[PDB]
């Protein structure tokens, strides 16, 4: 069933067909990280010496959890996207045991690692990330695609330090049929998923507000000691700002963290926000 609506043809990374991708086309390097069902390796295409990232998923693990359909959604959606702030999925291929994803290589790693080293981000670095993320989110929503898994671990950094969305393992194409699945990461779950209501593209707006908070504070706003307490604080929208948070950021985060999904602003309003337009570098 590993036949996706996504490229699997060999790509000549030196110009501008018939042969398909194969593991013999790539030199493998150190692993960039471990995933849900397999590591992600730094790789190099042999003919062009082009550096990219190879995400390996073992077919045996995906069937124990029954996530073959979400992998189909991940590969088919991401491979048809073209945006500077979105990680490229050049193609895929598979053998008897594994499924391979030929991903764009982000040289500067994850935003998550930059946040661990700097503890918290300044306002300019935050506003620029939010602008780059909202731009890529607006491109996704223009194709009726909801990411539904916005978190620092899924935000990578390109050559110029620009932000690029990664990991579409929970994304979905919802043109009008609005979805129902409880999915994502705990601290970034929107209220409509915890309370069992049907959600739309406004869940990326909520996770954007949670992300802007953690960028400035260093901890997500609804962080708790258990899943039990985190569920309540997200449902109540129970969070407070430290004193060093400015009124401009205090306004944007509060606008994005509305319990009512319809009251959360549009991505254009986030891009035109006074706090953004004042501190964003892009
Ligand atoms: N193109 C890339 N460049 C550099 N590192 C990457 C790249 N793709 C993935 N990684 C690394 O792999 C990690 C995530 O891999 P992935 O297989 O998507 O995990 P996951 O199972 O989807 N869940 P999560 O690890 O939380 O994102 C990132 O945090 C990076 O450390
Ligand atoms: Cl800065
Ligand atoms: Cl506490
Ligand atoms: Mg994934």
């Amino acid at each position: 069933s590993y036949s996706y609506d996504a490229p699997s043809d060999f790509i000549n990374f030196s110009s501008k067909k018939k042969r398909q991708w194969a593991l013999e086309d790539f030199e493998i390097g150190r692993p960039l990280g471990k995933g849900k069902f397999g590591n992600v390796y730094l790789a190099r295409e042999k003919q062009s010496k082009f550096i990219l990232a190879l995400k390996v998923l073992f077919k045996a693990q995906l069937e124990k959890a029954g996530v073959e359909h979400q992998l189909r959604r991940e590969v088919e959606i991401q491979s048809h996207l073209r945006h500077p702030n979105i990680l490229r999925l050049y193609g895929y291929f598979h053998d008897a045991t594994r499924v391979y994803l030929i991903l764009e290589y982000a040289p500067l790693g994850t935003v998550y690692r930059e946040l661990q080293k700097l503890s918290k981000f300044d306002e300019q670095r935050t506003a620029t990330y939010i602008t780059e993320l909202a731009n890529a989110l607006s491109y996704c929503h223009s194709k009726r695609v909801i990411h539904r898994d916005i978190k620092p671990e899924n935000l990578l950094l390109g050559s110029a330090g620009e932000l690029k969305i990664a990991d579409f393992g929970w994304s979905v194409h919802a043109p009008s049929s609005r979805r129902t699945t409880l999915c994502g990461t705990l601290d970034y779950l929107p209220p409509e998923m915890i309370e069992g209501r049907m959600h739309d593209e406004k869940v990326d707006l909520w996770s954007l507000g949670v992300l802007c908070y953690e960028f400035l504070v260093g901890k997500p706003p609804f962080e708790a000691n258990t899943y039990q307490e985190t569920y309540k604080r997200i449902s109540r929208v129970e969070f407070t700002f430290p004193d060093f948070v400015t009124e401009g950021a205090r306004d944007l985060i509060s606008r994005l963290l509305k319990h009512n999904p319809s009251q959360r602003p549009m991505l254009r309003e986030v891009l035109e926000h006074p706090w953004i337009t004042a501190n964003s570098s892009k």
